[PDB]
DNA sequence: GTCACTACCGGACA
DNA sequence: GTCTGGTAGTGACT
């Protein structure tokens, strides 16, 4: 849940020039996209937050050998 | 306006 | 992938 499922956050902090001691925080999507803003994530998400199940994706059998 | 702070994004790197 | 600086936006205010 605080990280949607198969979502991946990762923060950092700079070390060094004007901005050291600031952090950064960016998400890797299930698909390996990366987003570094918030604005940009949300427009992402309008068309593409949305996932789908189907019956076909469960697999209900136990192979033999 | 200044100041402090947040946020977004481009780009340097070899 | 790593790392940041420039720009812009918000809002309180001696």
């Amino acid at each position: 849940k605080p990280v949607p499922c198969g979502w991946e956050r990762v923060v950092k902090q700079r070390l060094s020039g004007k901005t050291a001691g600031k952090f950064d925080v960016y998400f890797i999507s299930p698909q390996g996209l990366k987003f570094r803003s918030k604005r940009s994530l949300a427009n992402y998400l309008l068309k593409n937050g949305e996932t789908f199940l189907k019956p076909e994706d469960f697999n209900f059998t136990v192979l033999p050998k």
